[PDB]
């Protein structure tokens, strides 16, 4: 059940798990929950997801709270601050400290509790 976009593949979970869970299952299946790094990936990621919520690979690292992606592509907060959902990372309760695909736009991201469980998204490099 992997879609395939621009030499990697996804997974679109059917079944919902707190983001380390999650993270614990791709790994499981070759993969990392997926980084997004192109307008063209996060137009992908979020008309597939067509308007469920579903992780992602955005979680937090280093003392300041850095935001970073699980699959150790740098995180470039240039070129993604366009990503998220206006007032998003907003860190509410102090406890947000992973992100998902929310809403169904360019501005797709929210940042939630790790702990939360929803849909999520892996994704594998094809290696030719
Ligand atoms: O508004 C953005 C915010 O939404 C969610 O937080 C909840 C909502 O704001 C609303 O239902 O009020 C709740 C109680 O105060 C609040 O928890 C989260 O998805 C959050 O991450 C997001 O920033
Ligand atoms: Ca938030």
């Amino acid at each position: 059940g992997w879609k395939y976009f621009k030499g990697n593949f996804y997974y679109f979970s059917l079944i919902p798990k707190t983001w380390y869970s999650a993270e614990q299952f791709c790994v499981s299946r070759n993969s990392h929950l997926t980084s997004v790094t192109s307008e063209s990936e996060q137009e992908f990621l979020y008309k597939t997801a067509g308007g469920l919520i579903y992780w992602i690979g955005l979680t937090k690292a280093g003392m300041e709270g850095d935001w970073s992606w699980v699959d150790d592509t740098p995180f470039n907060k240039v070129q993604s601050a366009r990503f998220w959902i206006p007032g998003e990372p907003n860190n509410a309760g102090n406890n947000e400290h992973c992100g998902n695909i929310k809403a169904p736009s360019l501005q797709a991201w929210n940042d939630a509790p790790c702990d939360k469980t929803f849909l999520f998204i892996c994704k594998r490099p094809y290696v030719p």
